[PDB]
């Protein structure tokens, strides 16, 4: 029995069913929060069967990486790979992954190694695989390195002709005026008491994720107030960290007056004529990709003054940000100079 | 220099401005996730205005438990309390209810102590308090031990002229039919590719506030199936422990078909004519109530074979349910039987 059997912390005057009573809190806790929304996400599954479709044949060795539960892996062996292995750093998961693939009769086909992508070997393959495949985006498209880690694998493992999938990525930005967000991120008065002290405090740093907020995009107002700014593009085939500089800087022109309470992130990742995207305008029908991946806010700061003083904007007036980057590119701020 | 400064654990291409550097990173996100939140709930701040203009005049001496960053206290000093003492675990919090004090001039009128209610005694006080306010309720009512800490202080501080503010809680819960909750804590399958083993691990057992699923409840469709079923109620002026059974049978009347998917839990709370609900029907324009509060929710397993079973309603037919409750009464758990 698991030390972090799920029953363990529950308490002993409530039922658990046999199904869930010695199995590690971890894995329950990860399936139930984002397994079952990214499986329910329909058009992140076309997407990757459509992409695999063009590619995979009887002769394609297909390598998966944060391969999860396994079901673009199910998938590659479905569209008939000669060979897939899947490979999924955390335990729990990885046997999970297995218990998929033998409800799909696929052992003979796919095989699943339970260790970090960082960690696989030459050996650990039957030869260089033709297909590279992931799914290892976050809210914020680096947001769980999803650069670093192929390109750790495809400067060691590929062949030439590999197919990387999906190929491009590109994160936005664009500063919005949402009234719903101002009322949980600030703070004034009521009536004659003066509450503006607690702005002092107001995190205009961080990225923050709208579900953390409580908050769905697609379901509260907010005006765009500019064109989307595109902070950065990859090509999962060929860039690296370098190709992102530590330090960038934006002129934003204003298309709408408003007060920009935050710059709003989304991005957009795509392969030949598929498009997997996070813009709200993207995800008005898809429930389930705005609570697994949503979209990222920052609140904004205009100066550096003793309370933080709002980005206006007036309609045709031109904005420069600053945006500076951690030095795995997966930390970004926007800062207006 | 805090060891816990904002600014430590920001990466060091990333601007923070003077404000926020040297603030401890628990007080930043406290008042970010849930202060301003509660301080834009302006039914919350009216209810509790309304009930204690109800009670404070000159003479009166008025203690708050759980006080946070102290807009309650700031009330009662306001409607012109002869003394009001404010108690707030967090030290930093405590800081924060000084300065908000300072800020509206009442340094004279109102004190923090910066303790648990639970070290609060006596000589801590000029007299025993004529009024005990406190606004300490969970998404769950008792979740943050509501009745726990309130019975404490009127056990040893209070007089029997002490009016407790506020007077009334009452548990709910209701069985709902809700698709887009459905599809994002089950699976079933991809095409001809069978998932259904992913419902092994389907949470029934814990329960879940509706921020953690990202989700909104006034901003999804759902379906009650039934009356509200009150789970319990409470007199914070008399109620103890034992006035809420371990176990509890409810016979619920399904008044419509549908799968129950789900039971969602809201509270209502009162003092004479005045309410503070966070049944969605209430807060269908309060965003920050349903961002601060909202509703919880526990999924249903109508059996406990290998696999869950849904809950499934027929209209008209009767539905039994076993609640059980953790020895604190803070957790619950319901059953169909």
């Amino acid at each position: 029995r698991p030390p972090d059997a799920f029953v363990n912390r529950i308490d002993r005057n409530i039922p658990v069913p046999a199904r869930l009573r010695h199995t590690p809190v971890s894995l329950i806790e990860a399936v139930n929060d984002f397994h079952y929304a990214m499986m329910n996400d329909e058009e992140r599954n076309n997407f990757y069967y459509e992409v695999l479709k063009k590619h995979v044949t009887p002769e394609t060795g297909v390598l998966e990486i944060g391969a999860g539960s396994g079901l673009l892996s199910l998938m590659a062996a479905k569209l008939g790979a000669k060979w897939v292995v899947a490979v999924e750093g955390s335990e729990e998961l990885a046997k999970l992954a297995r218990e998929n693939i033998r409800a799909n009769n696929m052992e003979h086909q796919v095989k699943v190694l339970h260790m970090m992508s960082t960690e696989l070997k030459s050996k650990h393959l039957p030869e260089p695989p033709d297909v590279l495949l992931s799914e290892i985006f976050g809210t914020m498209m680096l947001g769980e390195s999803a650069l670093d880690y192929v390109v750790d694998v495809r400067n060691r493992l590929l062949k030439p002709t590999t197919k990387i999938i999906p190929q491009f990525g590109t994160q936005y930005a664009v500063p919005i005026e949402c009234d719903a967000l101002h009322r949980i991120s600030s703070v004034s008065g009521w009536r004659d008491l003066d509450l503006k002290h607690m702005m002092t405090l107001q995190d205009t740093v961080s990225i923050v994720f709208a579900k953390h907020y409580g908050i769905r995009m697609n379901s509260v107002n907010f005006r765009r107030l500019s064109d989307p700014i595109e902070l950065f593009r990859v090509d999962f085939s060929s860039s690296n960290r370098n190709d992102i500089p530590r330090r960038k800087h934006f002129d934003v022109v204003a298309k709408e007056s408003g007060t920009a309470h935050a710059m709003l992130f989304y991005w957009k990742v795509t392969d030949d004529e598929f498009v997997m995207s996070t813009d709200p305008e993207d995800t008005v029908n898809n429930f389930p990709r705005d609570m697994q991946w949503g979209q990222a806010l920052q609140l904004l700061d205009a100066s550096n003054g003793p309370l933080p003083t709002p980005v206006v904007f007036t309609e045709g007036k031109n904005y420069n940000f600053e945006c500076n980057f951690s030095g795995d590119r997966v930390i970004l701020h926007m800062q207006l100079c």
